[PDB]
């Protein structure tokens, strides 16, 4: 059987930009994508700690070192600047491999400072 | 045993809904030209993200007549989108990680009378 | 690439039972499952025409010929007796096969009479 | 090229939430004994369907100490479930159609102090 497993997550990042008129996606500092193994154009779930909303979109890269988390397009109705969110991606694989699978998790505090 | 990613296959960005009818059967009918541009297939699962009202839902695509420029929200989804709403329609496909790392989605942007750029 | 395709659907059935205390699933006349290719224990989406709610659960069989659609457990908060719903399942397959794939669709009217 | 079904792998039915904390990091911690009974793995995607309030959400499982009988909703999901709420926790797996047609999910039912039957 094939399992769906957490690939990676960015835990408790803060939204830095949110505009309806910008591209419909979530733009993320490439350093953050690197740490969590999340890819350009990959499906992601965003879970909003501040307002409780949960939604799925896809990731794109923002400039390395910018510490940007930009929720744009329709998704701007689901998060505001300052909101604390968790961004996750999932992969599938057979059960035998899933049993020892290790996700890529990065934790954040303050102004999107990775700890 | 390779790890499989879920990746954006294609999207119709900022198309406008042209028809919505609660009495219909559960689907989104889309001009076949638009399906071609975005690489979306008849009967394929799609997500619809409504830029006008923020609603997000999943359904599936069916073809409308080539050149009709139709975006018709059929069935229960007519509770989530109205004529005139600006939406993003996306499909996702799965593939191994190496392929995902160089994958290019099919993207079509719209303006005006559902005119593609 | 692997596509997600509509496997089958029951279009515009009416909920006949909805109880929080019964099993958390949707019980469906086996005749209906047969027509739509939907399996016992398969993931299904339910799209509620009456109230607009959309949710995912799994299918179980109800007695053949009963014409039952029973939304139970937590899902009873999302549909009421008399509500009109669309029940769908999805499968994956490679692109080459998906291009000619045909779903199993049954349409309903009146008192869950299949047309 | 065979058609692949999404099937209920396992479920923890009517377990009670024992802890909920918004300040945590995004997961649901579950007594390892419960994970074993339902065939759910650490880091596996799960759905949670809240019988008490009707909310439905997806997250992932992490193990709590064997015998702790913990169901802890961590992070944003604490907006969707509170201590005392009765929930169903499910995981889904994919497999070919023939296997799906005879598949048996791992099911554990609960009562009282998160006592398994």
């Amino acid at each position: 059987m094939i399992r769906t497993m957490l690939q990676g997550k960015l835990a408790r990042v803060k939204v830095t930009h949110a505009d309806l008129h910008y591209e419909g996606s979530c733009a993320i500092d490439q350093d953050f994508l690197d740490a969590a193994g999340i890819l350009e154009n990959e499906a992601i779930d965003i879970w909003n700690v501040t307002n409780g909303k949960r939604f799925s979109t896809y990731a794109i890269a923002a400039e390395r070192g910018s510490r940007i988390i930009s929720v744009n397009g329709a998704a701007a109705h689901c998060a505001s600047v300052g909101d604390i969110v968790i961004i996750a991606s999932f992969v599938t694989m057979p059960d035998e491999e899933a049993r020892t699978w290790r996700p890529n998790v990065a934790y954040f505090e303050g102004d999107n400072e990775m700890k």
